[PDB]
């Protein structure tokens, strides 16, 4: 028993973290096989970031200008190319610690673990979610760029995110491992609207099932609802509309607890309309939306 | 910017995790040098746990009865001994992945990262605190026993905790790496009082400083207090009394923000007496006590 915001074990990802220096800029790189992946803003000075012409800035750079350092050993750069907002540095040595890996583009509402790095060194690991508006509420300081988000299925690491930017609002933006930004963000120090964010409804319901599994049951009630009645409430409270796909993904949790999905929706409706009344659920005074139904099942079953 | 419940990178600890089987019981072991450390209840069946005589149960066991498996390779056990509530299995091979390490006994209120394991395999990592009553609010299922808590200073892992037991209340109890329980707990399936827990005052204040650093300042007020006036309030709300040592440890955060410690105490006093009024601080609707002043400084400075 017990429910925690757990991150995947970070070892397989620590072994890929390298330091990438270009001119005066240093950020983090991801070394998989004979390729180092890093944000393309490694070629910019602070004044370049205002309105950078990346093609033109990269043209002034050569393989010898990119300093890649793994731990304490230098890697020889033999190729460089720009793919969207990432640079791919071909090095002459395959990373001996390259795990089984995939590059995946996660969906809004999905969760992942971030290994925060500075100067190619890992400082911490946390579990977070890709918000519906495609930002992440991370913990990133200067030099954190190039830090990656990932999931782990047994031995295969699915890299899903690379940190690029902190918006003036304090939220974070980044790309998939092909350099495509999540959301409408561009890699420029300019005004950028994050957009209206919503609460991930399926995740809150999943977390309410983890609460019932772990003993916190006070929020359970004598009521039920319909998808449409619940969705009217979700609209009023800036929650993502619940669809039959969300109900279907909640099937395993609904089966384990014996509480129908729409019955749990009625509980969520009452918590939305009445608040917590000074009580807590799984040690939290707000409705948690950073645990997916897959995460709750994984944590309550013990998948390693 | 951004503030997260960050855990240390778990790689150095993943490389020490082994599976320990004795009879029909399997739990996790910690392989450092040529020694595997695991909870001594690995020698018990479920019926033994009611009132076990560990000396007598261990006497029926020989080195060949302890099956230690690292990944997919078996370790040869050449010695066994019981130290308090841990078994030390001398194996014939030193763990090649043994990092620089220390065995430390942490103080109540201090934090650490837990690498949850099942069958010697790491499933997740989370940051938690040793409660003032010496329990931990972890996330542990059957087979999690032998999972360890630790801190990391550059390259040195300080092992501070080994999971042993889940109390009927759903809280967790365990030992230091010499087998000494934190708190009054015994390794028996019997009624065990956890004791009155309190909120770690210094940690809440530290987290309030991290909120000011990161922008959440609404809770700041035109008031100040004294250690004694604040402590009367702390008493009423089951908060640990604040001492001059706590004020002293808050010095760096007080210096960074320019907000005197007793001025932040006055803010905490008002939050205790008036609640949050439906607002949040660092995305939380309650006062967080699982970040020490050292953790806030580390996270806001970027120590790797
Ligand atoms: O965001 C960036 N810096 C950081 C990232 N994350 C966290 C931080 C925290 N504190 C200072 C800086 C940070 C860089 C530098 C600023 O201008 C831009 C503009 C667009 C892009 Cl793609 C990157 C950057
Ligand atoms: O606590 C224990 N089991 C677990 C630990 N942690 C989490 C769990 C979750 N779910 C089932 C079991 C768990 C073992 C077995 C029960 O009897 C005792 C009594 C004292 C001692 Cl020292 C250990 C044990």
């Amino acid at each position: 028993s017990g429910f925690r915001k757990m991150a995947f074990p970070s070892g397989k990802v620590e072994g890929c973290m390298v330091q990438v220096t270009c001119g005066t800029t240093t950020l983090n790189g991801l070394w998989l096989d004979d390729v180092v992946y890093c944000p393309r803003h490694v070629i910019c000075t602070s004044e370049d970031m205002l309105n950078p012409n990346y093609e033109d800035l990269l043209i002034r750079k050569s393989n010898h200008n990119f300093l890649v350092q793994a731990g304490n050993v230098q890697l020889r750069v033999i190729g460089h190319s720009m793919q969207n907002c990432v640079l791919k540095l071909k090095v002459d040595t395959a990373n001996p610690k390259t795990p089984k890996y995939k590059f995946v583009r996660i969906q809004p509402g999905q969760t992942f673990s971030v290994l925060a790095c500075y100067n190619g060194s890992p400082s911490g690991v946390y579990q977070c979610a890709m918000r519906p508006n495609f930002t992440i509420k991370g913990s990133f300081l200067n030099g954190s760029c190039g830090s990656v988000g990932f999931n782990i299925d047994y031995d295969c690491v699915s890299f899903c995110y690379m940190h690029h930017m902190e918006l003036p609002t304090g939220v974070h933006a980044g790309t998939d491992l092909e350099g495509n930004f999540y959301g409408p963000f561009v890699d420029r120090q300019t005004a950028q609207a994050a957009g209206t964010d919503t609460t991930i409804t399926v995740n809150v319901l999943a977390w309410l099932y983890a609460a019932v599994i772990n003993g916190d049951r006070w929020f359970l009630n004598r009521f039920t609802t319909t998808l449409n009645d619940f969705n009217l409430v979700a609209m009023k409270y800036n929650y993502e509309p619940l669809t039959q796909d969300h109900v279907d993904i909640l099937g395993p949790l609904s089966a384990q607890t014996g509480i129908a999905v729409l019955d749990m929706c009625a509980s969520l409706k009452e918590l939305l309309q009445n608040g917590m009344n000074g009580r807590t659920i799984l040690g939290s005074a707000l409705l948690e939306d950073e645990f997916t139904p897959f995460d709750v099942v994984r944590q309550c079953s013990g998948v390693t």
